[PDB]
């Protein structure tokens, strides 16, 4: 055999010594070297300290300034509050794991990291489909008179919530569960196991397509059709060139956001495959760990291309820095 299995865990070593045991009690330095461990935890901290004060300033920054009521905004604050859940939930929950070796909290306590991590990376993809719409919209028009504004800009918003509780709620219960992973220090979804008790494989699928894949491809539809209406179509609308200045560099940072969302995701899901395809297969607890931590860093990079890519906000900002200059 190659690992171990569990009522709650899986384990990517065999009990071939006998010093292989649950993660919910013991510290699991059996599994590699410690100063890795804490190595873990001494990346993490830099993590949580600074998804702070670039998310935290972020809300504020919208909230001092009553002059940011913008269908940009509005999508581009649900991160700022979405990651400060995360930073105030799944971050606080992984430190304490990574310090000692092993999940506390436990049974009840893995169903935070690996809950909020499921609804962090997945309320912003919900985010980063109404980004591409919102841009799809007023370049392209589909229909007649197309403006969005404040009860348009809720509904993109408030939406994302909608798609992002209708795949990070139901593992934690009734459809599937929330499990520990890589180097035991992580949480997240099932690869390994059928568990035929809470019925994984269907959920697996409606979680892979329904929300990697799919909204990836609405995503790619409305991106192949734009490269196309900026040369042919976009000559005859007969816009000025005072408007896309900015409408030419925001555009050109929203999807660059885009790649970010890939930049971890990929070497984390796109493994996360070829697990679910081998099941019982050699491959340790380095396999998924940087991967699972890369794809934590899914809180920060995204203000610091927003604040700093996107010049158009980046002034209500220095107002509360300087607080009364020339
Ligand atoms: C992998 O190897 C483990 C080695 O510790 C092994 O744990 C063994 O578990 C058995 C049964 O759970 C323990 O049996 C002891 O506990 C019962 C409680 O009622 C009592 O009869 C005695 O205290 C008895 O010693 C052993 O303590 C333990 N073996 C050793 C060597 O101490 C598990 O089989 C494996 N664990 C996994 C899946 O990670
Ligand atoms: C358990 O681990 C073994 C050992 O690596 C894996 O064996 C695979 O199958 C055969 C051995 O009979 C080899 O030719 C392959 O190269 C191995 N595959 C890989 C991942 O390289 C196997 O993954 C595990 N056993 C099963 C069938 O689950
Ligand atoms: C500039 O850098 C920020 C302003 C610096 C002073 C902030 C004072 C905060 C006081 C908060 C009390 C008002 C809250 C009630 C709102 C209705």
């Amino acid at each position: 055999m190659n690992g171990t299995e569990g009522p709650n865990f899986y384990v990517p070593f065999s009990n071939k010594t006998g010093v292989v045991r649950s993660p919910f009690e013991a510290p699991q330095y059996y599994l590699a070297e410690p100063w890795q461990f804490s190595m873990l935890a001494a990346y993490m901290f830099l993590l949580i300290m600074l998804g702070f004060p670039i998310n935290f300033l972020t809300l504020y920054v919208t909230v001092q300034h009553k002059k940011l009521r913008t269908p940009l905004n509005y999508i581009l604050l649900n991160l700022a509050v979405a990651d400060l859940f995360m930073v105030f939930g799944g971050f606080t929950t992984t430190l304490y794991t990574s310090l000692h070796g092993y999940f506390v909290f436990g049974p009840t306590g893995c169903n935070l990291e690996g809950f909020f991590a499921t609804l962090g990376g997945e309320i912003a993809l919900w985010s980063l489909v109404v980004l591409a719409i919102e841009r799809y919209v007023v370049v392209c028009k589909p229909m007649s008179n197309f403006r969005f504004g404040e009860n348009h800009a809720i509904m993109g918003v408030a939406f994302t919530w909608v798609m992002a509780l209708a795949c990070a709620a139901p593992p934690l219960v009734g459809w599937s569960r929330y499990i520990p992973e890589g180097m035991q220090c992580s949480c997240g979804i099932d690869y390994y196991t059928p568990h035929e008790e809470t019925n994984n494989e269907s959920f697996v699928i409606y979680m892979f397509v329904v929300h990697f894949i799919i909204p990836l491809i609405v995503i790619f539809f409305c991106y192949g059709q734009l490269v196309f209406t900026v040369k042919e179509a976009a000559a005859q609308q007969q816009e000025s060139a005072t408007t896309q200045k900015a409408e030419k560099e925001v555009t050109r940072m929203v999807i660059i956001m885009v790649i970010a969302f890939l930049i971890c995701w990929l070497p984390y899901a796109g493994v996360a495959f070829y697990i679910f395809t081998h099941q019982g297969s050699d491959f340790g607890p380095i396999f998924m760990t940087i991967p699972a931590f890369f794809a934590k860093t899914s809180a920060v990079y995204n203000p610091v291309i927003y604040i700093m890519m996107n010049k158009q906000f980046r002034n209500c900002m220095v107002t509360t820095l300087c607080c009364g200059k020339n």
